């Protein structure tokens, strides 16, 4: 098991009004 | 097992009002 | 198990009005 | 188990009006 | 178990009006 | 001319991630 | 000309991550 | 011309992470 | 011209992390 | 021209981490 750079943003991000999750194990994501 | 760069954004992202998940194991995603 | 750089932001981020989570184990994320 | 740099911000961040969590074990995140 | 640098800010941060948590065990985060 | 209650929400609204406009005169709405 | 109660919310509103405008004259709305 | 109560919130509002504008004359709204 | 109560909040407001403007003449609103 | 009570809060407000402006003439609002 070798996790690396799961979510990558190479350039600029304006705003985040939702959810940014690299690794979610089960659970509930509501957006 | 070798995970790398699962979600990639090479250029700029305006806004995120939803869900960005690199790796989701089971669970519920509602958008 | 080897976790590294799960959420990566290479350039500038304007604002965060949501949720940025590197690793979420179960649970509930509401955005 | 070896956690390192779970949430990474390479450049400047303007503001944080939400939640930035490196590692969340269960629980509830509301944004 | 070896936790290190869970939330990383390489450059300057303008303001924090939300929550920055390196490691949250259960509990509730409201933002 | 008698405008009244152009957009009505009788019960609870969960979230607004788009645009709610009562009266728009020309212009551009992007969602 | 008689404008009144252009946008009405009778019950509770959870969150507003977009734009709520009662009366917009021209212009650009981006959401 | 008689403007009154352009945006109305009868019950409680949880949070405002966007823009609430009663009357906007031209201009740009970005959310 | 008779402006009155352009933005109305009848009940309690939890938090304001955006912009609440009663009357905006031109200009730019970014949220 | 008769401006009165442009932004109204009838009940208690928890916190203000954004911008509350009664009347803005041009200019830039960033939140």
């Amino acid at each position: 098991v070798h996790h690396q750079k799961l979510v990558f943003f190479a350039e600029d991000v304006g705003s985040n009004k939702g959810a940014i999750i690299g690794l979610m194990v089960g659970g509930v994501v509501i957006a």
